[PDB]
């Protein structure tokens, strides 16, 4: 290029270069029209991939903010995006939504993962998930079907594998106890207070049972025969 | 542009970007109307955001106060906006509204929250509230539809979520207590004095 009489030449800028892996995040310094046709306001923060330039070059309109590599979600994994950005082109502030499903997505602008890749919750016959409702209306959440209140919490049990929803949070995992005839555990049902002492087959604590100590009145050396008695079962 | 032979040309302002996370607040320094068309009185106070413009310079008759940033309530939080401004365009003093339901707004010239975002209130099957309506008539405050006078202490329970009204106040949490049979608590009912011994299921 021959530059003019008048064109003070600046330095040469390379185009940044595109792979499925990489976005690049950049912002609109000023209303104008990129390549492609599109408008863009003055401060607008936008994604260019490979489905519109594989080799983009930073516009004198635009300044690049960065490059994002590609979050991706295997096929057992789940991220909590923060503040994501609606049908309209806003981020959703406040919000947050629970992405999964072997995906593999950009961050758009304003997003944020919370705690980032994690992984997707997989239960087998002996484990649980006891889970609160925080928030309310779990409708249509799930195959249960079952709609829990705003708080109510509730255990979520066999070999499958979870997801938390947005509204629901994991309290606690809840191993299962093996218990065989003449065995079991006290059970302190808190709903209700009352205790159950559930003996036989193998049992897990519901959403509102507990282990109940059982006291002895020191009548205990004599039935045993160091270790101390699991005061529970 | 090349200045006249008058003009004794000033530093040269930018425009603030604005972002929908970010509103620019500033006072009118003297009657005038701005570049959208809208009046303003010496001392008026206002806000302008990406629905207004994009990137707004600061007018000769602007001073920019400051930039606010956008206060969102999550889906599962709450605000109390202290002196919120009404329909008529002034801050309503000394009132105060509280705000929720995953939203995200800007807080007016004048307004300030209570005490930040702090939290919305979820309780279990063993969790209460016990509050105060240290101020009447909270007939169509919620569900419950029932009147409490000013001051009559009451609890809510159940497994659901609230949000403290303006009018009412938490005094306390109210954990239940677990029970089964041929086991309770004495209950003293400070209401009449008399005293139960409640025995039985959790209570």
């Amino acid at each position: 290029y021959l530059p003019a009489v008048f064109e003070e030449v600046l330095d040469l800028v390379d185009a940044v270069i595109l792979t499925e892996k990489t976005a690049l995040h950049l912002r609109a310094l000023q209303n104008f029209r990129d390549l492609r046709g599109v408008l863009h306001r003055t401060g607008e923060e936008w994604l260019v991939t490979v489905q519109d330039t594989e080799a983009h070059v930073p516009d004198v309109y635009e300044e690049v903010l960065g490059v994002v590599p590609i979050t991706t979600l295997g096929p057992r994994h789940y991220c909590v995006i923060l503040d994501p950005m609606g049908p309209d082109g806003k981020n959703q502030l406040g919000q947050k939504r629970v992405v999964k499903g072997e995906k593999s997505f950009f961050l758009q602008p304003g997003e944020r993962l919370e705690r980032g890749i994690q992984d997707v919750y997989v239960l087998s016959e002996q484990q649980g998930l006891l889970l609160k409702a925080l928030q309310p209306l779990e409708e249509g959440e799930s195959e249960e079907k079952v709609s829990h209140q705003a708080g109510d919490c509730w255990l979520i049990r066999g070999p499958l594998e979870y997801v938390p929803s947005a509204k629901v949070e994991v309290v606690e995992e809840r191993q299962a106890i093996p218990l065989d005839q003449n065995e079991g555990i006290y059970v302190q049902d808190v709903k209700t207070g009352k205790v159950r002492a559930v003996i036989g087959s193998t049992y897990m604590l519901t959403q509102d049972e507990v282990l109940w100590e059982k006291e002895l009145p020191s009548g205990v050396e004599e039935l045993l025969n160091s270790a101390p008695r699991n005061k529970t079962r």
